């Protein structure tokens, strides 16, 4: 059966207490339309109640100590949420955890550091001389004590920070201690990209990196997770994620899928963090997001052969994720770069269809987004769902494309004998409707098929040398399969 990833949030699922609720009377429905595997937003507790879980307090609270004024999460108890687990896991989806170790936020005191501020187009470059600042990094977990784990945090901890409390300033703040120095290897834009956002963790600190090694252990254990999503990979060194990715495997011997959130519209760097890493992991297709949305937004002047250009999945077809939109590029958020909405099950045509990848599914898209806009995603279950099923159970078996032609691009898959009546013919267009001959195999010769989306009521005959002549409207898709 094909793999699909379902991304379980948006950006603004509400601050309810429910979500891992939502999750587990969810089940049943996600396995019956093919999802695999379930990507839950980061489980821990945030600076506070309400923070989505990228700005983490405390990795070993999954909302079961009273901190930050609140016991739950965002998202609900550590009970609710090992319930929803013991649901997928009962119905055969996997797990996978979101995993956000660049920085720590919401410290509970301040500390007095020696810092130096540097060029925030070149962090390489000191651009102050040494003084005394008042920064956040004092972690004490007060209501959670030693439960699991006494490790606390200090500046020493920490390269760097972006406030100081005394002079009430927001720079780019690097610590100076024993052998500080920003981490490497790492994203090389800004000269170097360590330094995010919050109390940056020093990679370099031997304590550090053993403890982070156990927490991933233990958080892998206590919820019986099948996998992990890595949170802004570029910023942090690179050899110590492929050793953690390792040490969690070594200790569970579960496989572990992973995959790595790197972000950046450029092939070759995604290619230096696959071998980076020795392929231990696997990246979201940035590039192919950026293609999907340029064809989206030209009205038709996209040239369609050119969808696969510069793409992570065209060269390393088995370390790509394919996506169409997610949290951050949805309407409002910091990389935003949204799919026209015309355009989305075409998008979802191309990532669920087509034999390489491993295709995500957003929340977002399916149930629409509840932010402020007016330009909010819509609910496109009942579009997405059919292609879905054909993803399910006719996607199998050899493939031809037909990139082609300006507007009008095909794939066909022949299906496979030990998947009874498999086997499509997929077509979409970035402008006029037309017509398009495409083979699907002679061992299908003379069957009728039809356009499973509905958006075309004409069937096709298979002819006896086993090519179809398909049709698609204008600015649509059609995916035809057996009657
Ligand atoms: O529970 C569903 C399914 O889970 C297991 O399959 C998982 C794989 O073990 C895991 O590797 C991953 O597969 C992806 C590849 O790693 C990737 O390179 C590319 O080829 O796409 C694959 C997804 O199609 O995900 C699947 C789950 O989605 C288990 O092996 C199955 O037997 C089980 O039914
Ligand atoms: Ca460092
Ligand atoms: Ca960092
Ligand atoms: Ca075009
Ligand atoms: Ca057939
Ligand atoms: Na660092």
């Amino acid at each position: 059966v094909n793999g699909t990833l379902m991304q379980y949030f948006e950006w603004y699922t509400p601050n309810d207490g429910q979500h891992w609720k939502r999750l587990q009377n969810d089940a049943e429905h996600l396995s019956d339309i093919g999802i695999t595997a379930v990507w839950i937003p980061p489980a821990y507790k945030g600076l506070s109640q309400s923070d989505n879980g990228y700005g983490p307090y405390d990795l070993y609270d999954l909302g079961e100590f009273q901190q930050k004024g609140t016991v739950r999460t965002k998202y609900g108890t550590k009970s609710e949420l090992q319930d929803a687990i013991g649901s997928l896991h009962s119905r055969n989806v996997q797990v996978y955890g979101d995993v956000v170790l660049n920085h720590k936020a919401g410290a509970d005191a301040t500390e007095d550091v020696t810092a130096v501020e540097v060029n925030p187009a070149n962090r390489n470059q000191e651009t102050s001389e040494e003084y005394q600042i008042k920064a956040w990094t004092d972690f004490r977990f007060p209501g959670r004590g030693n439960t699991y784990s006494d490790f606390k945090w200090h500046w020493y901890h920490f390269d760097g920070a972006d406030w100081d409390e005394s002079r009430k300033i927001s720079r780019i703040f690097k610590f100076r201690g024993e052998g500080k120095a920003w981490d490497w290897e790492v994203s090389s834009e800004n000269g170097n990209y360590d330094y995010l956002m919050y109390a940056d963790v020093d990679y370099d600190h031997p304590d550090v990196v053993a403890e982070t090694k156990k927490w991933g252990i233990w958080y892998a254990n206590e919820l019986s997770l099948d996998g992990f999503r890595i949170d802004a990979a570029k910023h942090i060194k690179f050899s110590f994620l492929r050793d953690w990715v390792q040490a969690v495997r070594q200790a569970t011997g579960k496989e572990m899928f992973t995959v790595a959130e790197y972000w950046q519209n450029n092939a070759g760097k995604l290619e230096n963090y696959l071998n980076k890493t020795s392929f231990n992991q696997s990246v979201f297709d940035v590039p192919l997001h950026f293609n999907l949305q340029a064809a989206s937004s030209q009205g038709g002047g996209y040239d369609m052969r050119k969808l696969l250009n510069g793409t992570v999945v065209s060269k390393h077809p088995l370390k790509s994720v394919t996506f169409v939109d997610n949290h951050d590029t949805q309407p409002g958020q910091s990389l935003e770069s949204t799919v026209q909405t015309w355009f989305k099950p075409l998008a979802y045509a191309f990532i669920l269809t087509r034999e390489s990848g491993y295709p995500q599914v957003f929340y977002g898209d399916m149930y629409g987004t509840k932010g402020d806009s007016q330009r909010e995603i819509p609910a496109l279950k009942h579009k997405i769902e059919p292609i879905l099923k054909a993803r399910k159970q006719y996607a199998y078996g050899a493939q031809h494309d037909y990139f082609d032609h300006h507007d009008i691009v095909g794939w066909t898959r022949e299906g496979d004998s030990s998947v009874a009546n498999s086997g499509l013919a997929a077509l979409i267009t970035d402008g006029p409707g037309g017509a398009k001959r495409m083979y699907v195999g002679r061992q299908n010769a003379g069957e009728t098929w039809h356009d499973i989306t509905g958006n075309r009521s004409e069937p096709v005959v298979i002819n006896s040398e086993g090519w179809g002549e398909f049709h698609v409207n204008g600015g649509s898709v059609s995916i035809y399969v057996q009657r």
